[PDB]
């Protein structure tokens, strides 16, 4: 009938945002209507971006929206750096998308990460150990929040315990230290290999661990060697996601005390809280990777044609006001909480039930080992990681009684 506009074509500049604060272009974005177009610094053109709940999940969860032809052009992104391996598998559909995540899906379920969660808490009671030990003041993200997930990873990997300290050293050379260019992909070269070697060993594994999982899988001819050695790279980094995600929540556990006393007031609301935690903490800046439609599809109203690219906000959608009334309001009870922190569809995070494992044991070995624990800077001191992809702390002073 009537013409109704396309959105203009709104820039979004890379930009470091303070702590936890929310993008206000990201703000500008969701009050703009549900569908509009974005331009980011890198690739080229625009793409549609989404905000509202349930837009979110149609776009992340729909056959309709393709994740393979994203490598097809230069696509407006973020990113300077784009599509390292075309068979990763952020990058794959299912007729391949699905073997991948299969073969490991059962390693990654709550029930899956529980048989991981005893060894795990005794980990971090050793880290915790050495903090303490050493005594105030301390880098808690270089300290505790740094290590954990990697040792996590590598038990649920499976990892040689003679082999996990390389693991260790490989993890943090890769992308994640300084040198660039040269260490980062040697590290990742001897990782690729390391996995290359551990996978195929266990070809004809019925072990549990997620290595022996794609081992079997490999040795079934369900995945290829190389499918399998490149999503075990990806799981195994995969936990400085943790580290930055857990970073902004004890920032907000010790700027905001209450949030803090709450937790030591009422123990049993933590798994509760920690997922309010991850409903409101900022994960990211600006969106990650976007899907191609891959037929026209309509959209509020909006006619998103075959060959575009579409983005998400997850951290929109997260504060979409429908689903979570007085959605910038950090409440501990709410009611339904059925955050997309860890996406949605089939790409939706491997991790989340990892990451929660791991979060519910670190507010529990913080909040109650750490006597008087709070801040030792200003939370406005705190400093925050720049010209990033995952927001959250370069580093986390406290301090405590000795
Ligand atoms: C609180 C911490 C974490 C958050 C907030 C998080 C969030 C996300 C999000 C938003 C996506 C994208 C979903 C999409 O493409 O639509 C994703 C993908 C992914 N995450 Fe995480 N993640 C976390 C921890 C982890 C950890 C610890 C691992 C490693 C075990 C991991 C492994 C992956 C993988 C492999 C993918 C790609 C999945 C696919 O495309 O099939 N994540 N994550």
């Amino acid at each position: 009938t009537i013409s109704q506009a396309v959105p203009p074509v709104r820039d979004w500049p890379a930009v470091d945002l303070p702590g936890s604060d929310f993008d206000p272009v990201l703000t500008e974005l969701m009050r703009e209507g549900p569908v509009t177009r974005i331009s980011l610094p890198n690739g080229e053109g625009w793409a549609w971006l989404v905000t509202r709940h349930d837009d979110v999940r149609l776009v992340t969860n729909d056959p309709r929206f393709g994740r393979e032809a994203v490598m097809d052009r230069q696509v407006t992104r973020l990113a300077p750096h784009f599509r390292p391996a075309r068979g990763a598998v952020g990058f794959l559909d299912p007729p391949d998308h699905t073997r991948l995540r299969r073969s490991v899906a059962a390693a990654f379920t709550a029930r899956g990460v529980e048989r991981v969660r005893e060894r795990s808490r005794g980990m971090l009671d050793e880290l915790v150990d050495a903090m303490l030990r050493a005594g105030p003041p301390a880098d808690l993200t270089e300290a505790v929040l740094s290590p954990f997930p990697i040792a996590v990873i590598c038990e649920l990997m499976g990892v040689p315990a003679t082999d996990r300290h390389s693991m260790h050293t490989w993890t943090q050379l890769i992308l994640s230290s300084s040198h660039g260019a040269e260490v980062s992909e040697r590290a990742k070269n001897e990782m690729n290999a390391y996995f290359s070697d551990l996978i195929g060993l266990r070809s004809d594994s019925a072990g549990e661990d997620v290595t022996s999982l794609l081992g079997a899988a490999v040795g079934r001819d369900e995945i290829t060697l190389s499918e399998a050695v490149g999503l075990a790279v990806l799981l195994q980094i995969g936990g400085e996601a943790v580290t930055n995600n857990s970073g902004q929540m004890f920032h907000l556990l010790l700027s905001r005390p209450e949030l803090a006393e709450r937790l030591r007031s009422e123990p049993e609301i933590r798994p509760r809280a920690i997922d309010e935690l991850l409903r409101w903490i900022p994960h990211r800046n600006a969106v990650g990777l976007s899907r191609i439609a891959l037929e026209d599809v309509e959209i509020k109203g909006v006619r998103i044609r075959a060959g575009d690219a579409v983005y998400v906000s997850y951290l929109a959608a997260n504060r979409d006001p429908e689903v979570f009334p007085d959605p910038d309001r950090i409440d501990f009870e709410r009611s339904p909480n059925p955050h997309v922190s860890f996406g949605f569809g089939p790409h939706y995070c491997p991790g989340g039930m990892l990451a929660r494992l791991e979060s519910e044991l670190l507010v529990d070995a913080v909040l109650d080992r750490v006597p008087g624990l709070k801040l030792a800077v200003a939370p406005e001191d705190v400093p925050f990681k720049k010209g990033a992809l995952i927001r959250g702390p370069e580093a986390l002073p406290v301090t405590w009684h000795h």
